[PDB]
């Protein structure tokens, strides 16, 4: 078994922006999501090898987490918020996807989920 690459955080040709949205996304919804009990398996890419989870990636084809998300918003990496915001969508959409109802990670999952929803009904306008 391999792990893919992970995620790209850094692309010189990708247009970037620094707007309050983004911002907010990083200090509200990030920061919010990130202390959590529940955010430690978030918080770097899924480790097949580690897991013996060979599957995983034959699964998974758009990885994303919370450290991947975090480098992203610290270098500046999005044009908008909805790019990011479809970055955590799309980390919580993968762990429903792999993994079955009732699993403890489902579980954690769900519960970072409701802040995160919590936290992006108060975004600012742009
Ligand atoms: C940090 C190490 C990880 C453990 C797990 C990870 S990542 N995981 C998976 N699917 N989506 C994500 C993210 C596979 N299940 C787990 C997991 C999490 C909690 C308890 C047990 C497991 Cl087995």
């Amino acid at each position: 078994s391999m792990n893919p690459p992970p995620p790209e955080t850094s692309n010189p040709n990708k247009p970037k922006r620094q707007t309050n949205q983004l911002q907010y996304l990083l200090r509200v919804v990030l920061k919010t999501l990130w202390k959590h009990q529940f955010a430690w398996p978030f918080q770097q890419p899924v480790d097949a090898v580690k897991l013996n989870l060979p599957d995983y990636y034959k699964i998974i084809k758009t990885p994303m987490d919370m450290g991947t998300i975090k480098k992203r918003l610290e270098n500046n990496y999005y044009w908008n918020a909805q790019e990011c915001i479809q970055d955590f969508n799309t980390m919580f959409t993968n762990c429903y996807i792999y993994n079955k109802p009732g699993d403890d990670i489902v579980l954690m999952a769900e519960a970072l989920e409701k802040l995160f929803l919590q936290k992006i009904n108060e975004l600012p306008t742009e």
